[PDB]
DNA sequence: TTGTCTTATCAGATGGACTC
DNA sequence: AAGAGTCCATCTGATAAGAC
């Protein structure tokens, strides 16, 4: 499991990298590239989902799924519900 | 195999809750 | 009581995986 390599957390709303391509919590990774040394120690007005790694948020300022908001922003049109995949995916990012 | 398309997952911006 | 400095969830934007 992902492990926050500051302060070993397993859990954040948003993980970030280091320079070398290691994993940070939210704060952990934000304090580290403020200050440069280490930290001390709902659902979609479209498609009605409630698991999403990112919420965004629509024109009118509604919460939107990460897909929902970035499809609407690629083709000014609602996502349509005969694309919604089951389950959640996953992705080996590299670094650099 | 090639390119297109969707959208995970990274990074930066913002703003409210907090401390000095 | 008013302001600047700090923290960090939550937002927007960039990059790019990976299925089609
Ligand atoms: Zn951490
Ligand atoms: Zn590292
Ligand atoms: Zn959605
Ligand atoms: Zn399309
Ligand atoms: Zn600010
Ligand atoms: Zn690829």
């Amino acid at each position: 499991a992902r492990e926050c390599v500051n302060c070993g957390a397993t859990a954040t709303p948003l993980w970030r990298r280091d320079r070398t391509g290691h994993y940070l919590c939210n704060a952990c990774g934000l304090y580290h590239k403020m200050n440069g040394q280490n930290r001390p120690l709902t659902q979609c007005t479209n498609c009605q989902t409630t698991t999403t790694t990112l919420w965004r948020r629509n024109a009118s300022g509604d919460p939107v799924c990460n897909a929902c908001g970035l499809y609407f922003k690629l083709h000014q049109v609602n996502r349509p519900l005969t694309m919604r995949k089951d389950g959640i995916q996953t992705r080996n990012r590299k670094a650099s």
